[PDB]
């Protein structure tokens, strides 16, 4: 009897645990469709061109490694607020925002969850779509709030349960918190239609609910960043003061460097100035100040005309390629002799597909073909190259056939 | 009445807030002796030679930016455990350790604080020296444990209150937690003497207290890393299973990149394997995985014969130079006509000096000479160059004279 004799064996990460098991496999044909991670068309991890150049200039500068303020790099902070909101925005123009550099999306999400825990005096409840990205549950629980749900997907029709959503949303108690994904819903690939987004807005506004936007895939739903941010900005200008988490993990392909941000839209420049201070008191006893590299790459890109330009060409190339792969998937499916309807595959947007495979089929896939995906049937199409689309097709067919 | 109208203006960081105010000053002679941060002898932020080369090789490799496991870079993890413990160690030889890459010292400290909160079933109390590094209070409080104190420094004699320490320590309730600094006590510069460390050990062991070591300055107390780790290893081999936080923020001069680690010495390889899993469940809903750059630089240095070698030459050069500056300080003091006793200046070890200046003197210093330090009278000698030792001396004298 030791200090830790009572500490039991906790299970591997639902998602993250998929790269683990993937690593270990000896099949030369294994494919990791586990986490939303882009592979170029050789299915080689891809580092954007503009990032490679952003690193070169920093390099060249012979920059110091001195501690960054508790809120992060001013320049990255400010440039993110902008990417989120648009430069014309009254919110942005007026300075009624506070943006803190955070530990990528996951970290922004959590500083955010702990901020609310601490200053959101109106409710302990955070309402999450059904289904949501797995980590939302624990981020929120470890922070100290309660979890609730609003109906989102409908597996019968492979899309948005707009009447059911509208119903749960309409009954959320005034002033609770609700998590909405900005675009490329994870895990479903289904997003409200402009029109729907206008309606959600109304009911959100009407119930005076605190809107919390998870924006990890901006430029991944349509190949266009301003378009992707539509719903977000439509809210704020409808008079909704949101909170949001942003990640550069996928759109900049900055994954392991970890760069993200957390923002609060307040009412004044003075309120923003007051929240900033508190965000900083909260963040100090956490990790004191954040990782400088990712913030530095991104800020040079966002703030360098040519670097941003290149950035959109290449954020465009990624969205497209995911599209050719969806296309081609469906195609081989039919070509392999698939009897099923694979329309959702090319219907869905973002990095994933929500295929509908049942667990024994997901399991056989892993075991017989070395194709690694989460057991909810979600596969990352992000991860498919011209070279293995055939292989996935076949596999999919065998196990389904 | 907004969401955040009730959120008040919290004060600037006690330490961190000193770089802020420093930044803003227009005096060409301002000096920032606020945070423990090394400046070369031009008093220019210094990036070690071996780091500059570590970056070059990574660069050259054209490494990917893919997500790292929840526990960090295996290689950095393992190499830190070693730097902490020594390669001969039974602890290390046997694998009864779990090391998680964390968000520098501050972050390791907190993962650690939350781990305890969650699995340390024996007490909610963490006993901190008097005085301790400021952030210890809030790290620990935000995590959820209670704070307590053991007498440490004695301002009458400018040293260790060994009878008072021994007394408080001897009365700590069995199984509580106690934070001990490994070397270069922050803020005092006073460390137990080998002999004292042997005695602390006994009373710790005897009371069956959970020893928590904060090791942020290894190679800063003596210019020698193995020596610096003496007390730490002496504990474990006396049968004490500790927990420790390590930082590479000062010894690698990796400040803003943020690389650190948190370790638990358990009883077996299987227990270690069980704690690892739980550490990872805890860390996932936090920041999902940590900043890859610092971990990558450090691991190439620690694990490259030539890179480590260079590393010690240069960790030796930093300790030395801090010594010449202390020396010279005292010297000018006398030369400026100082009536006081400045023996503690050269008596103390590490990055700081605990000068004894009262707040009105600290204040005048800031205001008349542009010398920025914390109000506890602590100055970072780390920060003095051959060029400004004269200036500090004078200043010190004026305000003291
Ligand atoms: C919707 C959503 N929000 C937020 C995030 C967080 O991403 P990051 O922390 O990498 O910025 C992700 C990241 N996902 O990919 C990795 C995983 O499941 O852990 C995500 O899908
Ligand atoms: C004793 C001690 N432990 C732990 C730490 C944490 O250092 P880091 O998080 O930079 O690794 C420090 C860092 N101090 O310098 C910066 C500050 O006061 O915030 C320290 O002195």
């Amino acid at each position: 009897s030791s200090w830790w004799s009572h500490v039991e064996m906790g299970p591997p990460d639902p998602i993250l645990g998929v790269t683990e098991a993937f690593k270990r496999d000896t099949n030369s044909k294994k494919m990791n469709l586990g986490v939303g991670a882009y592979r170029d068309d050789n299915g080689k991890p891809y580092v954007l061109n503009c990032v490679r150049k952003a690193e070169a200039m920093i390099a060249a500068k012979k920059m110091d490694k001195e501690y960054l303020p508790i809120a992060g790099l001013a320049d990255f902070t400010r440039a993110s607020a902008e990417l989120a909101l648009g430069e014309n925005s009254e919110a942005f123009k007026s300075g009624r925002y506070v943006t803190v550099q955070g530990i990528s999306g996951t970290g922004s999400l959590r500083v955010g969850a702990n901020f609310l825990q601490r200053f959101f005096k109106f409710s302990r409840d955070v309402y999450l779509p059904k289904p949501s990205w797995g980590n939302h549950t624990p981020i929120f629980r470890d922070a100290g709030l309660q979890l609730q749900a609003y109906r989102y997907y409908d597996p019968k029709t492979c899309s948005l349960d707009f009447t059911g959503a509208m119903e749960d949303i309409s009954k959320i108690p005034e002033k609770s918190i609700i998590l909405l994904h900005a675009c490329a819903h994870n895990p479903t690939g289904v997003d409200p239609r402009q029109e729907q987004w206008k309606e959600l807005a109304s009911v959100v506004k009407k119930r005076n609910l605190l809107a919390y936007f998870d924006m990890a895939y901006q430029g991944f739903a349509s190949g266009d960043i301003n378009r992707d941010a539509w719903a977000l900005r439509h809210f704020i200008e409808q008079g909704i003061d949101v909170v949001l988490s942003q990640s550069y993990a996928k759109n900049m392909g900055l994954y392991g460097e970890r760069a993200g941000a957390f923002t609060v839209i307040c009412r004044d420049a003075e309120e923003a100035k007051r929240v900033e201070s508190q965000l900083k008191i909260l963040i100090r006893p956490m990790y004191s100040n954040p990782p400088m590299n990712g913030a530095r790459i991104a800020s040079l890109i966002l703030n360098t005309p040519e670097l941003r330009k290149e950035w959109l060409v290449e954020v465009k190339g990624m969205a497209d390629r995911i599209i050719s792969m969806r296309t081609q998937l469906v195609s081989n499916l039919k070509k392999e002799g698939s009897s099923h309807n694979w329309q959702h595959i090319t219907d869905q947007i973002g990095m994933f597909c929500f295929t509908g495979l049942k667990p024994e089929q997901v399991e056989r896939l892993t075991k017989e073909f070395s194709i690694y995906m989460t057991k909810d049937g979600r596969i990352s199409v992000a991860g498919v190259a011209s070279s293995n689309v055939g292989y996935l097709a076949h596999a999919i067919h065998q196990v389904t056939k």
